[PDB]
């Protein structure tokens, strides 16, 4: 994985800084239009968040059709040398996100800045306001489903012994109090730990050090499968992100998430 090879997946401001003029590098920014422009990550490319996304009912959390992503990623500079370093500036959500988008195309090299922009701006690091130029047309794609668990899947392995559900949601919405769907609940045998739980606002964001510890405490741990969701695949971007950096093996994201179950005829629902 060239410069970055020798990082673990979640790296610090620190690190990123040194190696901003790696030829291999393709930095991903989700924050917003406005944020990117006032100031970002030099060198660092813009993907609007609702690019992420489908956007389509009935499950506009699922991965966006094969020609949007061809083209966003070609737009990227993907290519066989890149090592993908992403952000956003609220915590990991859609940097997450962007994480199982690249496990969805198989881009094996990637890192998560931890904290993001935030940790970088309370660094007070370098900012640009420049726009790199755009790699190229569209790439043709390879695109891979084991990221990503469909709503057919995940009714099939309900109750079992081998799964966790790690519900990324607020408590009130897991209880069935805040209701944004037909159904208010959760999914049967599901655990909570909102991705805000997962933050450290005392270290600007970052992922929280004792993170493990508490996943464990629910029963999310790494001889399980582990399914991720909230409403719609946003939230649940943090929360696959770091399962995978704490290397649990088996991790999917349920990207239907309550915007479906919560609405489908076929789902059960648990208060």
């Amino acid at each position: 994985m060239d410069d970055f090879a020798s990082l673990p997946l979640v790296i610090e401001p620190a690190d990123l800084q040194a190696r901003l003029s790696a030829p291999e590098l393709i930095l991903v920014d989700l924050t917003s239009a406005a944020r990117y422009a006032e100031g970002h990550i030099p060198g660092a490319r813009f993907v609007d968040p609702k690019r992420t996304q489908l956007g389509q009912p009935p499950a506009p959390g699922l991965q966006p059709p094969r020609e949007q992503l061809e083209s966003l990623f070609g737009e990227l500079g993907h290519r066989p040398e890149a090592v993908y370093v992403v952000y956003d500036d609220e915590g990991g959500g859609w940097a997450g996100r962007f994480i199982w988008l690249l496990d969805v195309i198989g881009q094996q090299r990637y890192h998560y800045l931890n904290g993001g922009l935030t940790a970088w701006l309370a660094e007070d690091r370098p900012l640009s306001r420049e726009l790199p130029a755009p790699a190229g047309g569209p790439v043709a794609l390879s695109l891979h489903d084991e990221p990503t668990a469909s709503r057919d899947y995940l009714l099939g392995r309900l109750g079992a012994a081998d799964l966790a559900i790690w519900d990324a949601r607020s408590p009130q919405e897991y209880r069935g109090e805040k209701v944004l769907a037909a159904k208010g609940g959760h999914i049967p045998g599901a655990v909570n730990f909102e991705w805000t739980a997962a933050m450290d606002p005392s270290r600007a964001l970052r992922i929280r050090t004792d993170i493990a510890g508490r996943l464990e405490e629910l029963g999310i741990t790494p001889d399980k499968e582990i399914v991720t969701h909230c409403q719609t695949h946003h939230r649940s971007g943090l929360t696959y992100l770091i399962a995978k950096a704490l290397g649990y093996p088996r991790v999917k994201g349920y990207a239907g998430s309550w915007g479906e179950w919560g609405n489908h005829p076929d789902t059960p629902v648990e208060l």
